[PDB]
């Protein structure tokens, strides 16, 4: 199972470290979990019933932090799973946010505008019970945007009988959101890349570095490592294929023209290569920001890149993690290196407590700053048990996590 | 899947009447499931997490009624099936109140009177989000009483942060209970006993009963329908074997020597027989109220009773349905036979809302007229569809349930 | 101390039975006290504090229940020491109830209508934190009436945001007030009086009865028995003075020169006696409804009477307990004799709670039957125990405390 | 009574400044206080009950602010004192709190962890009526800390049904604690015995100073003082002794030295003096930061120290005062001097609110900024007045108090 | 109607832009509208009964924003267009805030403090339904004052139970008020008056000022105009008339004598001169502060004004806008000019929520920062629509708030 997956990655750093086996128990389990049937009316007049999830699985060390996903194949269990990664995803970064997730069993792309809406606001008054801006704060998932995290924040405040806009995060700019939202994960990426270069004494303006995938992590990795960091971004690839170039591409002429044309390959001056051939390029930085498994047992033995900064979710197997530490190369965790995103909605829901909001320079600083605590505080941990950076970062999360149960009782 | 099967049966009498299709779907799908994974201390220090279950069907016709299980063997789907039933139960009484029905993954056996409190109260902190006076009022099932019962509604009172009692039934009369909750489901046995025997044209004063089982149910249908109905009860059975007697047994004298003696058996002036035997035997109504499936496709060709009114749950099977509806003889379906039980816990929740408690005479008449009118109102259902009581009892609960959530919207 | 004596009383009847020393420890501290210091302003202009209390003693039963006193001598601890009684008052009545009390150390006779309905304002403002329709209901007690308990009501709808008429007891009638109030206690020592004469054989219709005392208890008390006991009242004394005759004084023209005369002395038709020597009367009932210490050493000795009648508090002092026991002489406990006040108290909550309210005869029915089981309820531990009246209706208060406060943990 | 003695201090400065006789009334009087008495279930199965307090002197500039207190021998009238004190320390730093203190008449070192924990929950819950973030906010005390506090902050988030962590100060730092809760109170002292100087013309670099005490008062205020001041700390004592020397001590290594050993004496490079010596050295600034009445009668015509910054608590008697500032000995108030303990538990209480945490040296900043202005404003009120320092923080204090309750009515 | 008149203003925008007809309508009609009629006893003792209105226009971008005016002459349709204002106020200058307005009809100089403080009390309590930090937060406007204000926050807190202080804005200082709350609408023409010399290329230090009124903006607008600005004021104006004089006055001098004299007139070294003739004056700008329809037709063909700040309330009248756009002059409109009051509340409020206060720099800072943005953001829409300034003020005000009501659904 999805879930059990998940728990086993934590039962192995938890033996690393002498966590005591009653407390580990709690830290594995979920506090709560609601599954809710609500009926939606349909443009054509008849119901349809649909179901719903939301999965808290830690709140020790604060309100539950957690996307909503609006996918005709979600389950339970890779809903749990989901939560459970928040908690160390969250703690790891030091934020007090706890764990959650959500999501709702329905296809987007079969309902109308109206229909969505209505069933976005059924489903969050659904939820409504566990949910709270001190309790659970929801945010966008896969299928879900700024538009419909709204109906969320309008929702709620008309049912609560007042204006809330923090119980969700992701919200619209003029509207309780934070700016510097979309750049978040990529900016992370960026701290990422530039520390993972620091520890490798590889200087940044010599640097070269290949990205696997153009979405917003892919884009926004590459763009501000080029332009802050002045490493030359000598690859980039599409759902599609890959354009490698050893003089580097300009990485904003790239993202108009994969917004002109569906993909970046065909690009002029570009070497077009296949995803594979990309993750083996001889680069200082790998920048996998498209899909899992990317770099696996296969790959695994031939990848050439000094350091590994994961900007998508488990790129590479945990095979490929064995042999990658092996063979000695960086692997900077996801769950610090793609938290630009959570670090940013945490801001974001701060913003909206105290009704104040800060300007881009504030909340790039603040998401900078906060990077590379994380980063070192990992680091020091990896020292301490001699581990691979991934377990690292879980550990400190665990362990974080831990302390609080601990002194709350 | 237990849940499944409870379904089907739905869907039968679904079938049998005009139900909206779109609308059946919500009819059938509970509102909400919530799993809580809870830590409790034990005595030797040491923590130790538990499951736990709380769901609720439908609430369209009132708030949530449901009691609470504590066994080592516990699903959500066994949960789920039994708040199901709940919900057409209760709307067949025609109670104000909805389906619900919750169950902790434990062995009381094994726990000490301070460690089972404690679970108690940790298990009520963590529902009570979902729960309610006006939402959700649990109650007692197997292995909890009014004992667990009241430490539930104390937990709540210090929660909510006031004295409460409605939260849950089954309380401790001196505490807000409510006087003939013991003979509740024996009295409702009782009284459909009678209408089972008026239907048929059977004088009482000349009638003879056996009953199956001599538990709760068993021992107070006996004495009630030997007493107030003047019936000879020439027959009771325990969890060992059955005594007979032409003449007629003392339910009172019984019931001592069950209490000074594990079984009835042995008991001088009576010929004993085997279960399977008193089944069998040539009465005018039989109450099975002992094991389910106790009246199987073996039994039901020889049965010779006229009318069997069922003080268990699902004592007859689907099998002995078919048989006993073509052989013509009257089956009292449970929903309804035992509901007497349901119904007294009604009465405790409204003498707790005003806080004002009614004495045993006032409960025996309520509880009775109120049998009287769900008894007559399934028959009047049974006459306009021409089928089996059991399924006129689940068409008028279907019925009743759909049009509150048509009207509701 | 006045609380320490109140204890002393408690410890009595807590050693006759068998009760815990860990548990008998908290049913005898008071679990809230809240003393506040709140500024009033005088018509004059200036400022002026006045000290008030709140004592809730327990709260096992149900909500805590007492009156509130407005009195230049008014002390913490006798504060304490008369919620201390509320609770075993209430607790034998069967009523669910807690135990509180509270007062105000101010001279009503000093201030305006308009500066005492100030202070009564801004004192229920500020215990209001602590009660509640179902956690605190104050009432008139001391200086208090329907007119300043009317004023509570008012205070705290307007506070809570909304028509209450449960946050207080003894409200005028044509405001969520009950029928039956004034003879509330009267019809209390009426039905008393009764069951005394019951117990001795003695026939009401040939009964004589002595009333010390003419205030709201002694000419209710007087005109019930005589009206509904047929007993002659041979004699009733007023602050100054009483009068005596074998014919029996007509209660109604009693009270009617009493109103139209300062005292009933003087009255024609009645042989002028001192109050000493009225409860020295040869009489089958006496009914002490004036002054505590009423029968002491002195008199007990001398008391022909053979059934007592507590109509007032604490009218017989300890010492005259025993002799009365050693002599024979049947003496029913106040705490069970004018509880019919409370008792009517509980019915007007209980109206107020579901805002339907009921005619005399009904109010008139219940208070007499609630009665006579707490006197049979007292005679039955009287009997098991072989005490003093007062002593069983103490006992069998602390018992049923003592439960509820088990059962709940 | 020490509530007597306290009120008596404020009349003296009531009577220097122009203040309405009925208003000053009011702000005498505490506003409210709570007593309770709580069982508490010990390991040995037993029941024990204990006393708790909880006043609110005055609320007027805003939540109640204060400690509890956990010892044997508490007093009411102690707690009341406390309390009185608090409003006017609070309002001398201008803070938005208001004034309260609590605590339980019990020894901790009799109870094992778990039985405090229990007992701290309980006591928690019970003061639960009166508190709020936005009413009452606790902190730590004697015989209480960031353990127990913390135990608090989860007992009322898990009763609210929300974390809050805005319910108590001085939690520990990951868990909503601030940075800084250690050397506030010294790094207040610093930054008045910094102006202190200032007012005397003394140069830092150059000036002496000599603390009495070495707990968390005087090590940090010692070692803040020696590094930020550049002033030589010429002495320091322990609850022993004292050692001098005229070259001045390394605090760092000092307090090294009296964590591996139990005192500061016997340390090498240092005279072994008396607690009384030290008082009498010729030093520049004496800090006082031990036990009460250090400085009395005897002593003040002796010392030598041209102006005193009171760590501690009245460390100087009345008599002193009178004496000191007769011989023209600048007496900088404890109310002023030691409140940086309360400053930073405000900063953690704002932190709170909106959920963002400052770093280290905002916070410091925060701290010494403020502590400069209430410095500043007193000796102003001190000019105007022509009195004792103390006094004037005494009238500034009452005067804050009195335009709040004026304007407010 | 004064409203109509208002929508008038609105429509005019409305159809500049593409604005949907069926969405237009909303943002036309007000949300709610509360009148009362509630009694206050005065201090003759007679009861007298006032009407009173609350209107929340609209509330899509934040929680109702607007003053309450306590006037003898007050009609729902004055309050309902001022708040119709107030929500194009708040937006233009980007707070999130809604719209709303209030007021009691009656005269404050025919009421004794005590009656006064007593109406607003009640009256606040009254509309207390609707208010909140988070749905409703009244201010000060006409006749109401940092002592009123004060008496709501009071009444308020002492109604929800807990220090609120963020119900309302305008508060005194030592009281959650905010610094600079004076200066905010001077300041907010100053800035204004820069800008204006800016996109004229005038240069300040050389500039030429004159203002019409000497209240509240006219004194601190005037001033800051001159010591930050440099500009030279060459003549202000009383509710009496005006002085002249091209070497420019001293505003602080100026200032000083209208306080010590009634009038600015008689003013040493002025040349003394009608209203109407300062508004002809030949200067750069002209700041009318006074007034409404103080420019109108009949001046507008003879001001020479090069562009005016409108200081007030509609000072120039809609055909005064026609020609004075036709000649070219710049008026910058008072929705943005005098913006600067309602900025700071908003920073008043936003301190209330964090219970943390800034220094009168930030808020200066901060009312300059945001009142150059929203000047450039109008100017923006100015040139996109090639309009009038107000009318430019107005659009973006009408679009701000759409986009959140079609984000919100």
């Amino acid at each position: 199972s999805l879930y059990e997956m998940a728990v086993e990655q934590f039962n192995r750093a938890a033996s690393l470290m002498d966590l005591e086996s009653d407390l580990a128990e709690v830290l594995r389990r979920p506090k709560r979990v609601l599954i809710v049937e609500f009926p939606v009316r349909m443009d054509d007049g008849h119901v349809e019933v649909f179901t719903g999830y939301r999965v808290q699985h830690n709140v020790a060390r604060g309100p539950a932090k957690g996307g909503i996903r609006y996918h005709p194949d979600v389950t339970l269990d890779e809903v749990k799973a989901l939560a459970f990664w928040m908690t160390w995803k969250t703690a790891v970064m030091d934020l007090p946010f706890g764990g959650g997730k959500g999501g709702v069993r329905v296809d987007p792309k079969k309902l109308s505008r109206n229909e969505l809406e209505r069933l976005s606001r059924r489903f969050f008054s659904e939820i409504q019970v566990i949910i709270g801006p001190y309790n659970d704060i929801p945010a966008p998932d896969v299928n879900t945007n700024a538009d419909v995290i709204a109906w969320y924040m309008d929702t709620y405040s008309m049912n609560v009988g007042h204006t809330v806009l923090g119980i969700v995060t992701g919200k619209p700019v003029e509207l309780g959101g934070s700016k510097g939202r979309e750049e978040a994960t990529g900016r992370g990426v960026k701290v990422c890349a530039g520390l993972a270069m620091d520890v490798l004494g590889i200087d940044p303006k010599k640097a070269t570095v290949a990205v696997q995938g153009f979405g917003n992590v892919g884009q926004f990795a590459a763009l501000l490592i080029s332009q802050e960091l002045g490493s030359k971004v000598v690859a980039v690839s599409d759902s599609r294929g890959g354009i490698y170039n050893p003089e580097g591409f300009d990485v904003e002429e790239l993202i108009r023209y994969k917004k002109e044309h569906g993909t970046v390959v065909t690009y002029p001056k570009g070497e077009r290569i296949t995803n594979e051939e990309l993750l083996e390029l001889d680069v200082d930085i790998l920048v996998p920001a498209a899909l899992e498994g990317a770099i696996h047992a296969g790959n695994a033995e031939r990848i050439k890149a000094k350091a590994v900064v994961e900007g998508a979710n488990g790129p590479t197997t945990p095979e490929a993690d064995e042999i990658l530490s092996r063979r000695g190369i960086l692997v900077v965790p996801d769950i610090l290196a793609n938290a630009g995103g959570v670090t940013v909605s945490y801001f974001e829901w701060v913003q909206d407590l105290q009704s104040f909001f800060w300007d881009l320079d504030q909340v790039r600083n603040a998401l900078e700053k906060m990077m590379k605590k994380a980063f070192n505080d990992v680091m020091k941990v990896k020292e301490k048990y001699n581990v691979d950076m991934r377990t690292a970062a879980y550990i400190l999360a665990i362990d974080r996590v831990a302390y609080a149960t601990k002194k709350r009782g």
